[PDB]
């Protein structure tokens, strides 16, 4: 009976007389910093969530123009720290935001630059959908980037970056900065003005103690609250997800739905998310797929690594292409088509959800 | 070196000449929704936490005369649900938020009123600094009010309340409603229009198989991820922080500093806190104590439940009496001194803190 | 087809000829430590657990007999430190082991008798069906022994024993000596040769620090490996039973069982088991209650508490009485049926089996 | 002062008078199946452990001579279900035992044989030193063997094994057979006669899902109790070694003591032990290094896998080469000396007594 009721529905009955005692008494409320729950209860208790964020899409064409227009007018440094810009939910009234919880920027290192170092309590981490040239020196530790790689830069570790080449380079950042400005646990600490080691290898130290599968070293017994695996690089990804779908192909379980592959970045300490707000999936469609319709809490965004296909958010079909980027606030319906082959590489806010006990899915089907 | 430095020290290295084509490169940035780090590192990321919400304090008398004057004008019913005025942070932007994340409210019950039922994903608990007569029904079990008692609401258990007296009762509430709202986590129904069982019995069905201290049912063998415990009685409460005192009379350890009883309200499926969000405590300190000041990331509440004292908040005096509620939001410097032996409940945000890893602590002399 | 089969039923296709040859192959097994599997698979691997422990029962009325005679003739002191009589199951060799993993043994303190302290890995608790006057002296905190009592000495601890009175008490220790000595994990220290604290209070320091329900000291927040409660007295886990059956009068989920009140005694600090080793229950049968019969890895002992009855194991039923106590090895089908209410102490070695993913468990009917 | 004393030491203060009553008491309790603790205290409870099982060491080129022996006069089949030879300490009274409660064997699997289909709650592995040829297939999905391979096989997965060749291979076995019989915890079933699957892979399907470092399947999400990784091959180990060497040889942070690289072999969906019971590592010492004298609570087994050097244990040195066992009872002194670069597989009861609180270690100048 109760239970199909909504707040436009309900009958109101804490309607009071509007008399001059009553006025007196909302007038008295706001000279003591008081507001009663009746006038608000239904915006701020909603049946379901009903984010200020909308979704919405970015094209990396779009992308790429801004970033190296930017490239050539606005010079990288101290201060300022990194030239990236932030992707603003038109929803969420100027912030910075990709989401209430996430940001999410394209940057762009030119030819020989340097960003320096500095570290946050806020976690992150850089996503390339190509390029190549970029180091980033974390905690003293050069981690080489690529097409496809994932690199991490958990929080409170020295991070900057050095462009080695006479070649430019962008990624995208994700990071809990919004999530961080509103809950206010940032902190925030200036390092050197130069990255502290330019040398470049091939693989960093992290990757050459951690990177070998099912094996940990004796060194290393302690767990640790983010992954200690500086990059995730693509061949390994590519691999991961060739063979679910081969194993798919030889009727053998491994898949997470008929044609559509997939991953998630792990600790490999615990087995957990990479980072303790953050994390990070790679999808793998086949030609032809359509996942079923989501509803989730908490917010994700996409970004489209390889292939064609569309989104579909709240009902409405958007087509992708390599590099675009997209976010799903909480609870909108959700779900991709492939046209092609479609890897997309994927970030949300999902840790901080089932860590409170707060995560809701449902289904379409199911 | 560059340790020091702050957003105001830093040369600011990312300035860009003042042109035409930087002015259009800007406008673009608005059209696309793109929004540049570089103008707004400082403010994203602050070398600690810096709060809009300030330190504010609330005096019991005030909030008694405007809960009683709505007890006159304002019915309670359907549709606003509670009669229940939520504590405004002055630095808020005219949210009904204490913090960042919590709500704080009075609510008032006039005699043989009924507040209908419902449930939703926010977590909840009542205190009572003073009266008796209402009993809250959880999941159908009715729970008693009385002075000194916590009582918990987990998310999604139904719940409403009656006053089974010709007697109005005032307590407060605690919510995670500011927490909820912001990153749309929020899932609501409404219940039945009257309790379910105006039965009023002395002990709830909870309590009746969860209050013998070291002892689990067989039948509640899982472990839950809130406290079954519906009640915290005053007793209990009581008993344990003078035993603390009488134990450090003896020489014993027990307090949590000198002349400083304290416990935290636990889950005992798990000795955790209470619920996902929130952390409970109620603290005991001997006339004379003055406690250490701390700096604490995230916020946290008291209300003085006896005696008389003060706190200090970003180095200010403010003297404090029976039921006057203050917030100490995020990295806040403060320290209470008791004149007489002061008891205060506390509630905090500190489990979402910690067990995202944002949670640090800075204590004078240590 | 394969399921059905056992040891004795199998084809044994690995006989090989009787030859001069194969005995001096085998010869040549005991010469250089050789023992082969396929002469000994079935023993070594058998299709359920067959324990040379066997079901049996020990009578109060023999062990009292026996213990008051050693209280004549036997003195107590160091070198032997207790005079306690282990329960020596028929089937396991002449090894002092109650069970594969468990010694029992009752415990006779006469007048004003100390026995001296010590400590060891070894985990251990007191049970006490009846008397008063022994406080035993837990890391330097006297804990008052009575009536219903389970006292614990989790390992490491120092313990030693002192009656205050000029009349004698017995009670029953549970250790998992047996475990300990198999897997060579024991360490042992002596400790004085007195007691350290003659003292006799009502309530030890541990019993006021953390027995008021759903409260932890600040000072506490650090989880144990086992229980810092050293007592678990009476009077709370008869008030727990009594209010789990009058639950069941009134329809509410309580009960594990119909007419089966039953409790954990728990670590308050995790909700788990007081011990890492051992699991200690309580279990209230209303009259005319027979329990479904179980099949369940590891071992238990129970002591019949109050009341009479009945316990079935492979099928044969043996009446009790007070203080009677009986052992089910592994894999043994059991039931308890009361004639008047029944109220049984039980131990066990479950929280071993459980850690290490051996538990499994067949219930009649379910 | 009394912290010195042993059992040797003492003051034996429960001597009783040597009487026909105390003659008669003592009868009675064998009667009675009692046996007192003052008669053996010392025993039951030592001062530190004191294995049963002795320090000890196979060769391999016995073990070898044996298993071909056996090879040619003993079928392998049904009944018998594997050609094992298991080594037996000699200090545990002619249980083939290698330590009280682990089982390592040497099998032989001849030319085109099956050894045929099973499953038993005991956790297993496989070691190669080496060879190729058999393929071991587990819950129907074949698993290549192969030198340096760890091949797993948890508790109640089926597992059988074929010899794809004309040519023999032997490898070792380790189980927790002495464990689970002495605990009872014991269950086996017979599977098919012939192994489920013939098909000769060069990489199993649970390899093709979990072995990506860093990587999880989303159709994996669930933590198990036993890893899921069927093969630890040879290259990720000995590249991992080499890594930690080459790590410190650029004066970074690796190996876990000088010249001594090591990994322990881990369930990816928890960073934890392979099984519950048993724990897997290998270890890589560069020529000349000596380790650490440690002793450690529980027991451990080591193979030789390439290198020349010798262990030392009681202060007695045995060297050793290619393939040789030895076996590290609790508590017994022991480091390794390499003469070459020395490689070692390694497996112990560790995660046993860490489960269970039990575990002490004591290193030499630590
Ligand atoms: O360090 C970075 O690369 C960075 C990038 C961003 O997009 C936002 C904040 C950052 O600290
Ligand atoms: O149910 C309540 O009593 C309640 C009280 C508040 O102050 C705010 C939200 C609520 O749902
Ligand atoms: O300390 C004791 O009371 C004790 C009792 C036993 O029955 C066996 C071993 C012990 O250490
Ligand atoms: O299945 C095996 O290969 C096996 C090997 C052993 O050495 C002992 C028990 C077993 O079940
Ligand atoms: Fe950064
Ligand atoms: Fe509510
Ligand atoms: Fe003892
Ligand atoms: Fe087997």
């Amino acid at each position: 009976q109760n239970e199909k009721l909504d707040h436009e529905s309900v009958t109101q009955a804490m309607q009071p007389k509007d008399t001059p005692e009553l006025r007196a008494l909302y007038k008295s409320f706001e000279e003591e910093s008081i507001i009663p729950l009746w006038t608000q209860l239904g915006d701020l208790m909603p049946i379901h969530p009903k984010s200020k964020a909308v979704p919405h899409v970015w094209k990396w064409s779009t992308l790429l123009r801004l970033a190296r227009k930017s490239g050539e007018l606005v010079p990288v440094g101290r201060g300022g720290e990194r030239r990236a810009l932030g992707l603003a939910n038109p929803g969420l009234g100027g912030n910075a935001y990709i989401s209430p919880t996430m940001w999410a920027g394209i940057q762009y290192l030119g030819p020989r630059e340097t960003a320096p170092e500095h570290r946050h309590s806020q976690n992150a981490f850089r996503f390339v959908v190509e390029g190549e040239g970029v180091w980033t020196v974390v905690n003293g530790d050069p981690v080489r980037m690529s097409r496809g790689d994932l690199l991490l830069t958990p929080g409170w570790c020295f991070h900057g970056h050095m462009n080695d080449t006479d070649q430019p380079m962008a990624w995208i950042d994700g990071l809990d900065i919004p999530f961080s400005q509103q809950m206010d646990v940032g902190f925030f600490e200036f390092g050197s003005d130069r990255v502290t080691d330019y040398a470049t290898p091939n693989f960093s130290r992290g990757e050459r103690l951690w990177c070998h599968p099912g094996l940990r070293p004796l060194s290393g017994l302690q767990n640790t609250v983010a992954s200690p695996i500086g990059a995730y690089r693509w061949e390994f990804t590519d691999r991961a997800l060739t063979e679910q779908l081969l194993l798919e192909d030889e009727g053998q379980p491994a898949t997470v739905a008929p044609g559509h592959a997939a991953i998630r970045y792990v600790n490999p300490t615990t087995g957990g998310d990479v980072m303790p707000t953050l994390r990070c999936e790679f999808h793998r469609l086949r030609a032809g797929t359509e996942t079923a319709t989501r509803n989730e809490v908490g917010s994700t965004v996409f970004q489209v690594f390889e292939g064609a296909g569309a989104v579909v958010m709240n009902g409405e079909t958007t087509k992708l292409e390599k590099g675009d980027m997209f976010v799903v606030p909480s609870w909108v319906p959700w779900s991709l088509q492939a046209e092609t082959q479609f890897d997309l590489f994927r970030f949300s806010d999902a840790p901080i959800m089932e860590a409170l006990s707060f995560m809701r899915t449902k289904i379409e089907g199911q």
